[PDB]
């Protein structure tokens, strides 16, 4: 029956006294895996594993190859069924297994793995359909499971995988951006409780900040601290550490600015030394983060920007020390200012967890295409008008700087406010001409004929009018309309997207050493010196879930027909 | 505003030693750039001087640059792009986003 | 000078054809297509503006 794809007969055999454990324990499994496998499925699995690879891909491929050449019985039949897109044979295997939410999530990711290939349209669409199907099952199962016992559900969510795929349930969910599962209340509440720490989740959301500044005020129980002893628990809370780090960063920024512009001399003074120490600590933490991750740490942009800031700062340090040359000091100051520009903008990034304005910050990423389209059109128009005007007015210039200054810069300046050029009108002119190129002024207008301007007025002025009409107001209004549509359309998805990012940051901050920033150095120096029941409950909840499915199916209320008969 | 103002003031006029003028240059003019006029005409070097004050006695901005044997020292190929990008981002993009959100 | 003027106008005509030839990018071409449907609004605005 298994060979011939008879799902109903398989169910009838299993439920009617058949023992699947003993049957699977036989060597038939090996046989069932050595021969039964479809050849194309094997080839596609191998090519997919080789091309992409992953924590789970290699595990299942290796187990399958081991069986083909010559524990975890049901986890093999499940993957067998799911590879061949067998809808009616995979569900039974899923039901039989233990810890089925985990298996469902893994199967959803695995099905989504191969959807992209364009070799066959239907072969991809059908697999994507099943991939979408499994996610709803997993989500509904977990939602039903959590509604009964919070503690047991939270315990279930952190079960240490016994090499199902080498990852936890939550890890598998986050692997493939199934934002719906995480966004669901349960995991969100778990993350909130994890983030806050000992402090209660009803502290009024502002009393703790007030107490942070006033250390002695901790004594009085203004905050519902219950979930001296406090002073080692309060300062270990990641929330407080984050707020204190933000305050320290702002203070460092103020000091950096003051040193940069108010007080800068040939020989550094004490504030420069303090600033050097602080940047050194930041660099040490950066190397720590470099170590704990590999080369995927460079995948995103903000880390690259931080690295660039540090490198620019050290380059400036190198430059400024040559007190003999006065020019090198100016060059170093310039480098410092650019590094400051890079440093400052990171504040917007670090302020994505406020929950009062962060969801708005998230949506900025989706508006880049409109900007690029507007820039394309604007650049084309600018080039056209500038080239035409410069060509018709001032003959030959023989100077790259001035030609680039006239062709592009002024028409660009026409975008906001002022007219692109007053040269077009001839009523006023001269007193700025330079027949020779010695002086630093634009080449004289026209090739004036016996001392009179030669260019006409009946083409230049209409050119300016049309160019300004098109560029200044039409394009900008189109831009605002496109922005309005884009902001309107993507609103509902925004919250879920932001919650996903919230999880990604919460785990990152919880994992850190959780030490207030100034004293972290000591930690690294000391480190250098030093160097079952839950599954049963899940099965019960599954029984209830399946009964609920059956009741929903039977709710058609069509038994009156058979009663009539 | 803070980013651009600090960078420009730091790269141009060396040390000012006067809180009023430093606050006037760092914040007020870049803010004035929000509606209409360009944040600063100092960035372009074709026109300058006649408003400098080497000493702090007079009530005018500190003189541009640490001019080397009587010539402005700052380059033009970083200041102008800075102004262009800052004005592009602040003046029109942010305002249009504001109107979209209001709508 | 007259010939140079003619050349500049011809250059203006030549340049704008780039936008037309860039309608197959699939990254921004669908946007370019929609520009054709916005002419009536422009004409209405111009009518009122001219009268005033
Ligand atoms: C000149 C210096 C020394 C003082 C400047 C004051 C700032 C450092 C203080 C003023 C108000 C503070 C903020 C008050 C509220 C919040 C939101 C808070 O974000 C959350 O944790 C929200 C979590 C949730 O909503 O679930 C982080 C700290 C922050 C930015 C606080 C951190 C530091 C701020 C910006
Ligand atoms: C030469 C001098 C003028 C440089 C000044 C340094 C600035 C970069 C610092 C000084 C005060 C800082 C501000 C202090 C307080 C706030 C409010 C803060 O908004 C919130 O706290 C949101 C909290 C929430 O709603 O959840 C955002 C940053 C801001 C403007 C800080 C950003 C950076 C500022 C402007
Ligand atoms: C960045 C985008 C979104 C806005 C459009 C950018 C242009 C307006 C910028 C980009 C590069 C700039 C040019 C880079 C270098 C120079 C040379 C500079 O003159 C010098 O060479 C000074 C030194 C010398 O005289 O040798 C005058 C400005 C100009 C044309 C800059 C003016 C404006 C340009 C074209
Ligand atoms: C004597 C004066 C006008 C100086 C010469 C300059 C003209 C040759 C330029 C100025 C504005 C340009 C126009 C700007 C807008 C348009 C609409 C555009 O319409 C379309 O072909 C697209 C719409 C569609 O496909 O239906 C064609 C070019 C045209 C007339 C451009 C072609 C050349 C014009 C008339
Ligand atoms: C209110 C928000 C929404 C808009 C941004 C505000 C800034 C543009 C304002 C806030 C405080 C103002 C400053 C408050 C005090 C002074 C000193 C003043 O000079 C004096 O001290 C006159 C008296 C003397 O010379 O002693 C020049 C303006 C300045 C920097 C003001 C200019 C503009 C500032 C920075
Ligand atoms: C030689 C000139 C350019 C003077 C030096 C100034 C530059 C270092 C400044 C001017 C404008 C800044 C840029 C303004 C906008 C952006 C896009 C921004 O994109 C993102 O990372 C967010 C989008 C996403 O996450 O996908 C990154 C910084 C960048 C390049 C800024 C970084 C630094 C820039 C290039
Ligand atoms: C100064 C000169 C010598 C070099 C300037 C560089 C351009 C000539 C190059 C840079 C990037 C290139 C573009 C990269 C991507 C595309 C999209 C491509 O459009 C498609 O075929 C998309 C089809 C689809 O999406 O299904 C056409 C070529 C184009 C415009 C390429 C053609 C030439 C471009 C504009
Ligand atoms: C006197 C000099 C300054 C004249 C310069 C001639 C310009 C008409 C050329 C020079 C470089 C060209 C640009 C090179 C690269 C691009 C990007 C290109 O956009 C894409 O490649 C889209 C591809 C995609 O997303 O699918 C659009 C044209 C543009 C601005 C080209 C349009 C025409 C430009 C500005
Ligand atoms: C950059 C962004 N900060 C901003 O302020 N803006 C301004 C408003 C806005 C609106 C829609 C999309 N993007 C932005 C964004 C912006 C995008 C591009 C440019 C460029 F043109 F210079 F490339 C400048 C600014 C942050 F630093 F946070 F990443
Ligand atoms: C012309 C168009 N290029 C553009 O850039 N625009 C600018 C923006 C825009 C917005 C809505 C509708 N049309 C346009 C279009 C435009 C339309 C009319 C005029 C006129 F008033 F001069 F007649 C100038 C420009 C291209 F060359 F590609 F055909």
């Amino acid at each position: 029956a298994l060979i011939k794809d008879r799902p109903k007969f398989v169910r009838l055999f299993l439920e009617n006294g058949l023992n699947l454990q003993k049957f699977l324990t036989n060597e038939v499994l090996t046989e069932l895996f050595s021969t039964h496998f479809s050849t194309l499925v094997y080839r596609n699995l191998q090519i997919a594993k080789n091309s992409y690879n992953d924590a789970l891909l290699t595990f299942v491929w290796k187990l399958v190859a081991n069986f083909r050449r010559s524990r975890h019985p049901l986890q093999a039949l499940f993957i067998w069924a799911i590879l061949q897109n067998k809808k009616e044979l995979s569900k039974v295997i899923w039901e039989q297994t233990k810890g089925c939410t985990l298996a469902a999530l893994g199967a959803s990711k695995l099905l989504k793995t191969l959807a992209k290939v364009k070799n066959d349209i239907n072969a991809a669409g059908e697999s994507e359909e099943l991939a979408n199907e499994y996610e709803t099952r997993a989500v509904e199962l977990f939602t039903e499971c959590y509604s009964n016992d919070e503690d047991l559900a939270e315990q279930l969510l952190v079960y240490s995988c016994e090499a199902w795929g080498g990852s936890n349930c939550l890890e598998l969910a986050v692997e493939a951006t199934d934002q719906h599962f995480i966004a669901q209340p349960g995991v969100q509440n778990f993350l909130s409780k994890q983030w806050y720490g000992e402090i209660s989740r009803d502290t009024k959301n502002w009393k703790i900040i007030l107490c942070l500044f006033i250390i002695p005020l901790v004594g009085c129980g203004l905050v519902s601290f219950r979930k001296l002893w406090y002073y080692v628990a309060f300062f270990t809370s990641p929330f407080v550490v984050f707020s204190w780090n933000v305050v320290f960063y702002i203070a460092f920024l103020l000091l950096f600015a003051y040193v940069l512009l108010m007080d800068f001399h040939s020989v550094p003074h004490t504030p420069e030394l303090i600033l050097y120490a602080l940047v050194f600590v930041l660099f040490c933490d950066e190397v720590r983060q470099w170590y704990m991750n590999g080369v995927n740490y460079f995948t995103d942009l903000w880390n690259v920007m931080d690295t660039l800031g540090l490198f620019y700062f050290i380059a400036g340090i190198v430059f400024r020390l040559h007190s003999s040359n006065k020019s090198s000091l100016y060059s170093g100051r310039v480098i410092f200012c650019l590094d400051y520009i890079i440093f400052t903008l990171r504040l917007i990034h670090i302020f994505t967890v406020s929950r009062n304005l962060g969801p708005k910050i998230i949506m900025l990423q989706r508006m880049l295409i409109d900007v690029f389209f507007f820039l394309f059109l604007f650049a084309v128009w600018m080039v056209a008008f500038g080239v035409a005007r410069q060509g018709i007015l001032r003959q030959n210039e023989q100077r790259w700087r001035w030609i680039f200054r006239s062709v592009i810069y002024e028409p660009y300046l026409a975008m906001f406010g002022q007219v692109p050029s007053d040269v077009d009108s001839t009523t006023y002119d001269f007193s700025h001409c330079t027949f020779s190129g010695n002086e630093s002024k634009p080449l004289c207008v026209e090739l004036d004929e016996h001392n009179l301007p030669r260019f006409p007025e009946w083409i230049t002025i209409p050119l300016v009018c049309i160019y300004m009409l098109s560029t200044n107001i039409l394009l900008v209004n189109l831009l605002v309309a496109m922005f309005g549509y884009t902001v309107g359309i993507v609103q509902e998805n925004n919250d879920q997207v932001w919650k996903f990012q919230r999880y990604f940051l919460v785990q990152e901050y919880c994992n850190r050493l959780n030490i207030p920033f100034p004293f972290v150095v000591f930690a690294y120096f000391y480190m250098v010196v030093k160097k079952n029941e839950t599954l049963a409950w899940e099965g019960v909840m599954k029984e209830n879930y399946l009964v609920k499915i059956n009741t929903k199916a039977n709710d058609n209320s069509e038994e009156m027909r058979h009663r009539f008969r």
